[PDB]
Parts: structure tokens; sequence; C-alpha cells
């Protein structure tokens, strides 16, 4: 009886706590909100920053490279930044990030420092 599965997509559930004083310290970037004809490697959304000290950084679970696929299960393909804004704002203090992991990753390098 294998461990295992049929190898479909993955996702994870990142839940982050703050309090009304202070603030969801991570930044999304990328969008490339034009339609490619062919299948590129590529992410509307990601983690590009997370400031120091955060309730993000200590999730201990979510950094800089985080592929993003839905926002309190809602997903934040097709809705305006506007939306996505108002959607982590009305989750308060606790935020749920529906992203996607990986187990296929190993060393990128590059003539670079990200």
């Amino acid at each position: 009886g294998s461990s295992g599965s049929s190898g479909s997509l993955q996702t994870s559930d990142v839940v982050i706590h703050r309090k009304e004083n202070e603030g969801f310290g991570f930044v999304i970037i990328s969008s490339l909100n034009r339609p490619e004809s062919g299948s590129t490697i590529t992410v509307p959304h990601k983690i590009g920053r997370i400031i120091d000290g955060s309730p993000a950084d200590r999730c201990a679970k979510l950094k800089v490279g985080d592929r993003i696929l839905a926002v309190n299960g809602q997903s934040i393909i097709n809705m305006p930044h506007a939306d996505i804004v108002k959607l982590i704002k009305d989750a308060g203090l606790s935020v749920t990030l529906r992203i996607i992991p990986q187990e296929e990753l190993n060393s990128p390098s590059g003539p670079s420092s990200g």
C-alpha cells in the first residue's frame, strides 16, 4: 500500500495573526496582466518583501518567493488589486493565504543575489 497520491497540484494554508495597532508585514509582487498565448512559467502574485519583525516573518512558513493562489478562499486571479487589498483588510487581524508549495526546487543560482 504505497504512500503517495495520483500527482496533482498541491496547496498550503498560511494563517497570519496581528493586532489592530500593527500591519500584516508582507508585500505581493508581479502581475503580468498580459495574456500570453503559450504557457510560460509565470505567476501574477508572489511574496516580494516581508517587514523584518512582522507576523508574516514569525509565521516561519511564508517567505519571499511564495506563489499565492487565493486569499481567504477567494481566487485572486481576475480580482482587481483593490479587491485583494480589501480582502486582506476584511480579514482584519487573521488572514489566510492559500499558496502553492513545491518539492521540485533545487539551487537556481545566477549572476545575482536575490
